[PDB]
């Protein structure tokens, strides 16, 4: 059987909607990630939306898509707890540590994930790697610190690339910050690197979700969906 | 002899200008803090400004004051290194760990301090405490995370108070964020607490300068200026 990457993303989006229906009680609020795979989950969740109160969203794009389906979106400050957060990843390793932030809303994703009891990572097989780092690591930085943080990254052998828009000017996040996409790191200890980068003044968020990684991953392969589980 | 708090701030500002003239070579760029004590330093530095190229500033207010003295202000991205950063503190303990952020520009102060080789804390005697925490600890937070971070702080017995302007609406920082001023913590291990809070998604900066604390403190007492030194 031949499945394209888009078909594998649909498979895991549907599998995640089933995970929610199987594990999350009626009336719950669902934490919703960002990106192409998450969008497949949103479409699948829409089919069962009547059993849930609504969602907490990790991005402007996700909020727009949820709303296009008539799903209620709650600001996180309104919500005392979340059982589940379903999101994609740019990469995931054997420990369930992830690189995220390749697209929008690095910071928001990490915040929603921090509240949710269970992080369900949905990804096609190409996202599972032996060692994180070949996908550039996003670091959200206060602009005044751009060069200071870049030098710290270069000291580690990292190649920091300021994220730019089509028009060549700096991408700016929702909180008025820049992103350095860092290439050339071979991240054998993601929890340790996460703590080190979080300790640098001027860093807002680092796209290593490792101290709080995936609890499970629904992985869409050419032979079907695999369910991978990880320890806290 | 009787000295007011304002007179003690002037004493340490002047002492810091002498520290700079004694230790920092002609042509250097000086890192400049924020607040009332820092403003005394700015006024004293202005008297010797012809021997220095200019300054890197930690706040809008500081930049305005430097400029009022005809001191050139460089954006930090223009500057490869800084020998010294002179700034106040809301509190400083025996290890030279500080609480800062009580006034403006928590994040900027911490960034400039991170680049400077030597942090000179200027403070009157009332700032030296046995244990940090009676001055509320500022935590800069992404607004979506306000309640999530507040709950983590309450778990520690902290009383998180959203910072408000005179008009009662939330103070917003330069990076579009809120500040929680946290009361009731008794911070016996500031480096550990700093790392814990820096590890929470939604935290931008925490006003514990502990992993990188003061290298020395010029402390203005009723018996004169004391010079205190601390280890990295
Ligand atoms: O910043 C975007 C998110 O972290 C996404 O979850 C990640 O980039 C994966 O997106 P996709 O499923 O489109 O590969
Ligand atoms: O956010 C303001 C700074 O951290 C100051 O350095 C601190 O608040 C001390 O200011 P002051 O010298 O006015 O007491």
């Amino acid at each position: 059987l031949l499945m394209t990457q888009d078909e594998l993303k649909r498979l895991v989006g549907e599998a995640a909607a089933r995970y929610v229906t199987d594990n999350v009680p009626q009336g719950a609020v669902i934490g919703v990630g960002t990106g192409s795979t998450a969008n497949c989950f949103i479409d699948a969740l829409a089919a069962v939306k009547d059993r849930y109160r609504g969602a907490v969203s990790s991005s402007v794009a996700t909020t727009e898509r949820l709303k296009s389906h008539g799903i209620r979106v709650f600001d996180l400050n309104e919500i005392e707890s979340l059982q589940v957060y379903v999101d994609g990843a740019d990469e995931i390793d054997e420990s369930g540590a992830m690189i995220k932030g390749g697209g929008g809303a690095l910071t928001r994703e990490k915040i929603v994930a921090s509240v949710a009891e269970t992080f369900v990572c949905i990804a096609d097989a190409s996202k599972r790697v032996a060692m994180l780092g070949q996908f550039p690591l996003p670091v959200e930085v206060v602009p005044m610190a751009r060069t200071a943080i870049g030098r710290r990254l270069a000291a580690l052998g990292g190649v920091p690339v300021l994220r730019v828009k089509q028009d060549g000017t700096p991408y700016v996040t929702d909180n008025g910050n820049e992103i350095l996409d860092v290439k050339g790191l071979r991240i054998d200890d993601p929890r340790a690197l996460e703590a080190a980068i979080n300790g640098w003044p001027g860093v807002v968020t680092v796209g290593l979700f490792a101290q709080r990684g995936a609890d499970l991953c629904l992985l869409g392969t050419e032979h079907g969906v695999e369910t991978l589980r990880y320890a806290a």
